[PDB]
């Protein structure tokens, strides 16, 4: 059970060895098309590439792009993890949301962190200043933006110019994380999660919702492991049953090094258990989670 095991850990403050033990059992496969000489400038990361067996394939040509699919067959949810696009690959990004059916996009890092570009600016700011990705023959409309104390939902449409067809794509842009770092609170974790869920964008009607950070894999680890863990807890209705670092490992044979540091592997584990709460019936705890959150300040 996660409070227990949680509590022993803190207690003998062994979050480092516990996550190193992941480190070692993780999965180890192939990444021979990420590392093909043609796709060197499709990658932002030299350390960090989709497996073979589990990359999104776009319907192009050149099919490569940095995105993995983790489909927890368990959880009867899939999740689409992928490394912020770069300058070149913004119209690939798009192609494969569009490919995928992808309704939501959940993006946890900022443009510009502690000094660098960790993120091409891939969606527009501006109404009036729609973007056409030329290679991929798609146009991208602002449609209109929520914007909270430390996060911020846009409608977006997305546009295939070569049908017409349109669809509405919900953006879901968390500003406050630090790369290698955690959120602010689990309240303000949980308190996005829980709009994230209830825009309909993870509905197994529509594609896989669309992860990203900079990387894809630590931030982005992070959310898909707390969704995932409180989704088969929700299931059961019986949060003993699940063991979070054997979802974690599941997750990992599908994108490496998902989860980058000890203590984002401790929040998941707080964001699992206060999660609970709601999951076990206590739907109050929600607006809790709103308040403490303070996403309605400035
Ligand atoms: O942009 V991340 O370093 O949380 O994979």
């Amino acid at each position: 059970e996660m409070e227990k095991e949680f509590e022993q850990i803190d207690k003998s403050g062994s979050w480092a060895a516990i996550y190193q033990d992941i480190r070692h059992e993780a999965s180890d496969f192939p990444c021979r098309v990420a590392k093909l000489p043609k796709n060197k400038n499709r990658n932002r990361y030299r350390d960090v590439s989709p497996f073979d067996h589990s990359r999104i394939k776009l319907h192009q040509d050149n099919d490569y792009i940095n995105a993995s699919l983790i489909k927890m067959e368990e959880a009867q949810r899939s999740y689409i993890l992928t490394q912020g696009p770069l300058p070149n690959t913004c119209g690939h990004f798009w192609e494969m949301v569009w490919e995928q059916k992808s309704r939501g996009v959940v993006m946890l890092n900022r443009v510009m962190e502690k000094g660098s570009l960790k993120c091409a600016q891939y969606w527009p700011q501006k109404e009036e200043k729609e973007m056409i990705f030329e290679d991929t023959n798609l146009k991208l409309t602002l449609i209109s933006e929520d914007i909270k104390s430390y996060y911020t939902v846009r409608q977006l449409e997305l546009e295939n110019l070569t049908t017409q067809e349109t669809r509405e794509i919900l953006h879901f842009h968390y500003g406050t994380w630090p790369d290698f770092g955690v959120p602010e609170s689990p309240a303000s974790f949980l308190n996005f999660l829980f709009k994230v869920r209830e825009s309909g964008s993870l509905s197994p009607e529509h594609g896989p919702v669309v992860v990203h950070c900079s990387a894809g894999i630590g931030r982005s680890g992070t959310f898909c492991l707390a969704d995932t863990c409180l989704l088969l807890m929700d299931k059961r209705k019986d949060p003993s049953s699940v063991d979070i670092k054997k979802v974690l490992l599941e997750m990992r044979k599908f994108r490496m090094g998902l989860i980058q540091t000890a203590d984002q592997l401790r929040f998941s584990y707080l964001a699992v258990i206060e999660g609970a709460k709601f999951i076990m019936g206590d739907s109050s705890v929600q607006d809790q989670w709103k308040e403490l959150s303070h996403e309605d300040l400035e």
